[PDB]
């Protein structure tokens, strides 16, 4: 049974995630007569993109490929906040045995496409520098996610059959941040007057804005133009 | 004087920042007998970027960028973790009075991208589908960010000058995931044989794994096949 386990770690605000594939990857291997490294890297883009697709917030299909101009030039999964996979890989060429995934997508990149059920659709692209996709999906998360998020993911054969799994772990947004006081302070500042914001001392719009909450202000930086 | 104030409602968990251009702005406009409405966008994309480049959690340079069809083909900003910022804009046809971001910029998107000083170059890209630029980077958050993010930004002139500037508002990650104690779960995890993870049922993988640990495992979620 393919299924998705959700699990917080209570004492240390980690929210953790542990998921199996072999019934769901059958499925998408079948009637293809991929050779055996392409049916690693698509069992690792089925673990990676229905772990991402458990961080929804939204109702909507994310997406996650790989693309290049090696022998693979292209690997797609796609998924739905429903935990439905699909997905489809594309062999141009000569595939070597024990292909590593840097050989089979020459050189290209990862692609993750964000597609909500009503909304205008997101992409993140990322090279890959990678000798893991797992690598490469959590140097993604560095520079588009502040909460520091792992992955790990495993691929191999049960019962002469191919199955994988993986898990991710990701820091969780504080809990005093409810939507609620959130939404509160946002609705608070954008009260500011323009001609209050471009004409008064910082520390001023500050307390003229936030004068009934608790605020520590750091110190200030010069921004500047850079030229040559 | 240009300057970016971070600050942190304590009591809240969420993260602001207070910023103003007229100085920065003012270079960056210099020599560009560039018409009013492209001086406006400029002016947010100066605020947008050099917010989101005090977010970065590693050195490098961010830039933002829209691109269209329509007489202002092109407008970016770019900036560094020092606050460094810089930037043109490309003004191809007729650019109307009073025209708003829509018009200058036809069909297009906004497009983030963070180059850091030792790695790879990511990209994210969002349609215009807002009358705001602000609006449209709250909607990229949305889709590429877990922690909730308001952005407010504002024009205008003072002295005649140019004038700009805006604040942000951004959920924290929580405090009980020091690093320390994320790293360990990181580390712990990564011990899982995969044999381990692909035969054994998943409650038991956990306890294999986080005995030790405090957790909340919530109800498992069936992934599967999107067959037609």
């Amino acid at each position: 049974h393919d299924q998705l386990h959700r699990y917080l770690f209570e004492n240390f605000a980690v929210r953790g995630e542990l998921v199996t594939v072999s019934e769901t990857l059958q499925q998408i291997l079948e009637n293809h007569d991929y050779p055996q490294p392409v049916k690693n890297v698509l069992a690792e883009l089925l673990v990676a993109t229905s772990l991402l697709t458990a961080t929804l917030k939204f109702d909507g299909d994310i997406t996650v490929q790989l693309q290049g101009d090696g022998p693979m030039n292209l690997a797609v999964i796609n998924g739905n906040n429903n935990q439905q996979m699909r997905g489809v890989a594309r062999v141009q060429g000569e595939i070597p045995e024990n292909a590593d995934l840097k050989t089979l997508v020459g050189n290209g990149y990862v692609v993750i496409t964000i597609t909500p059920s009503e909304g205008e659709r997101y992409q993140g692209v990322v090279g890959l520098e990678g000798d893991t996709l797992a690598a490469d999906l959590e140097d993604y998360f560095m520079r588009s996610e502040q909460l520091p998020t792992r992955l790990f993911i495993r691929t191999g054969d049960v019962d002469g059959k191919p199955a994988a799994g993986g898990m991710l772990l990701q820091v969780m947004p504080a809990q005093n941040a409810q939507q609620d006081d959130f939404d509160h302070l946002a609705t608070l500042t954008e009260t500011i007057k323009t001609e209050e914001l471009l004409t008064l001392p910082a520390n001023e719009v500050l307390w003229r804005l936030y004068h009934e909450e608790e605020v520590t202000v750091y110190d200030p930086q010069d921004v500047e133009f850079k030229c040559t």
